[PDB]
């Protein structure tokens, strides 16, 4: 198959594959699994495939999120239209077990507007300066679904959302599962770090508030660095397939109300640290 | 002809043009010219020219900036990856510019742009009641002097003082109003007044905290356009409107682009 990156940091499209076929061809899909790792998404044309086949091969990461949420085909989630998604994000970061990823495809939807853009979150970390590096080294941070989703709601629907959900403590400096690479890991979910208060960074109390937050706010516009970024223009049938371990997402919101249709299948991830 | 554009935003590529061929049509000029202040960039492909016809497509805007084929700089292989409007440092920034990339790397190098029109649009009402009066500095001795030895920055800052202009930029040809603070500007001139200062720090950090939540715009994905070179390809931008920047994903290469400035007005 032929592999065409989009960018020297991020992306590629995967051309001459059809992702039917790698349901059952265990080779072809071992290569998919391999591109993915080095390039953190991927992405396909023209992609006519059934559904059964879209979650058949998302599978083939592993378990499916079957939380029955609001999308016949389990592991399948419809989304049918919201300023939640246009944000520097990884995905469900606010979990305790955020997922692996996604395969996600575009159903219909206008012809222009509406793109998707990816960062590299490993690059973004390694290119940090020593001094941040020596600084986040040990730092964990808390990802909160009620300061997101939750803020907007009747406080006690909020407050259910937070105990239904409390908000996740990551390790700011996430080592990669299958890479062992290290992952710059806060996003726009991350309120603040937990652990940051200590003798070595605190003299007085300005250092800790807003210098703790300062610090954060730091990290998180790295996903803002163009260096680090891809952005995908959907057509009809095109199919993206990132790992979220590795990358933060954003999805343009530079269109007017207009009929778009995507499906989408997360994989099930495991505890980051 | 066909104008496809890339983002509800900003950009748009032109399909079956030929940029040689719109020096004596004055009909498709007029057509070229109206989609740029639409579009704010355009963008085509396959650009087959020589130096001749690319300046003479640029000379249409108006006169070249001078600073063997005059108006044409070629430029063969860090200050262009950041947001920026060129040369707004100067009294009279450019009008825009015409890019043509000659040969390069098949990965890497993309430039993006950004639409300030719509950043400044979208600013919250008590944001814009609070700049609509202010101006700020733009510096060429806080960036491209700043390595200099420091004899060569001041000489370099002799040369070029830097610049004033409106925080609120009137567009020349469209009226519409542009947010005109990008990389190059170092602070604002006028923040420090009754209405915006009670205590010293309203004035310091608080008018440098406003300005970089300023030039944080034209870091907003909505507003922006990546655009991915090819031979041959071809990028024209209307500089007053647009902020640009060069991404600096690749390792150490050769590429080769040639360009041609338009001259602008003071910036009101
Ligand atoms: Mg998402
Ligand atoms: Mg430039």
């Amino acid at each position: 198959m032929r592999v065409e990156p989009l960018t020297c940091a991020i992306g590629a499209e995967l051309l001459g594959v059809n992702l039917a076929d790698a349901v059952h061809d265990d080779g072809l899909f071992a290569e998919i699994r391999t591109q993915l790792l080095r390039h953190r998404v991927l992405f396909l044309r023209d992609q006519d495939i059934t559904r059964a086949e879209h979650v058949a091969f998302a599978r083939r990461f592993g378990e499916l999120e079957d939380h029955p949420v609001a999308g016949e085909h389990p592991g399948l989630v419809r989304i049918y239209k919201d300023r939640y998604e246009n944000a520097w994000h990884s995905d469900a970061s606010w979990r305790v077990a955020p997922p692996f990823g996604c395969v996600l495809r575009c159903i219909d939807g206008p012809p222009v507007g509406g793109d998707t853009m990816w960062a590299n979150m490993v690059l973004a970390y390694e290119n940090l300066p020593d001094h941040v590096k020596q600084q986040i080294a040990d730092l964990r941070a808390r990802h909160s679904i009620e300061a997101s989703f939750g803020a907007a709601m009747p406080i006690d629907k909020r407050l259910a959302l937070k105990a239904q959900y409390p908000d996740a403590e990551h390790p700011v400096v996430r080592t990669h599962p299958e890479t062992g690479e290290k992952v710059l890991y806060v996003n726009a979910f991350t309120t603040h770090f937990t652990n940051f208060h200590t003798p070595a960074r605190v003299r007085v109390g300005q250092d800790a508030n807003p210098g703790a937050g300062q610090l954060l706010h730091y990290l998180i516009g790295q996903a803002a660095i163009p260096e680090y970024q891809v952005r995908w223009r959907w057509k009809k049938n095109s199919v993206a397939i990132w790992d979220n371990r590795a990358t933060q997402h954003y999805a343009v919101m530079d269109y007017p109300p207009c009929v778009r249709r995507m499906e989408r299948a997360g994989i099930v991830g495991d505890v980051p640290f």
